[PDB]
């Protein structure tokens, strides 16, 4: 899940193929369009739903066996996986439904951070080393601005 490409284009386009069960269809629709803001907000990148598989991002919940040949493990341990930009599945972002999705403080994780993260990947970024950094690769819950002027370096450094 580490490539060395990033998107040739600027207008990149996003599909919630489905849902959590955790949450109502508006909340989650709102938590991946805040976390695409974040990087937008930095970027001359732009970021626009349509409900094709022919977009370049494509969203979807899953739990264990779910197509590609990376099964989740269940409650716990990896929360989520993207992929890096490309074709097909490439630039994909898929959550672990048998995690407990949520947002702010209190038990669960939170659909938005980790979200945030995965688009990170799907836009070429790697892990950071800095652990204030929202590309760090362990979960960690956070008040404020989520992204750190070391992602906001790595990913200018990129568009
Ligand atoms: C609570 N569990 C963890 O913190 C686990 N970490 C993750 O699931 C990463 C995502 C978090 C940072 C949003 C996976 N990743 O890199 C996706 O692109 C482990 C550190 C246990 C592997
Ligand atoms: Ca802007
Ligand atoms: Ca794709
Ligand atoms: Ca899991
Ligand atoms: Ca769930
Ligand atoms: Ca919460
Ligand atoms: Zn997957
Ligand atoms: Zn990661």
């Amino acid at each position: 899940f580490e490539g060395d490409l990033k998107w040739h284009h600027h207008n990149i386009t996003y599909w919630i193929q489905n849902y959590s069960e955790d949450l109502p269809r508006a909340v989650i629709d709102d938590a991946f369009a805040r976390a695409f803001a974040l990087w937008s907000a930095v970027t001359p990148l732009t970021f626009t739903r349509v409900y094709s598989r022919d977009a370049d991002i494509v969203i979807q919940f899953g739990v264990a066996e779910h197509g590609d040949g990376y099964p989740f493990d269940g409650k716990d341990g990896l929360l989520a996986h993207a992929f890096p930009p490309g074709p097909g599945i490439q630039g994909d972002a898929h959550f672990d439904d048998d995690e407990l999705w949520s947002l702010g403080k209190g038990q669960g994780y939170s659909l938005f951070l980790v979200a945030a993260h995965e688009f990170g990947h799907a836009l070429g970024l790697d892990h950071s080393s800095v652990p204030e950094a929202l590309m760090y690769p362990m979960y960690r819950f956070t008040e404020g601005p989520p992204l750190h002027k070391d992602d906001v370096n790595g990913i200018r450094h990129l568009y």
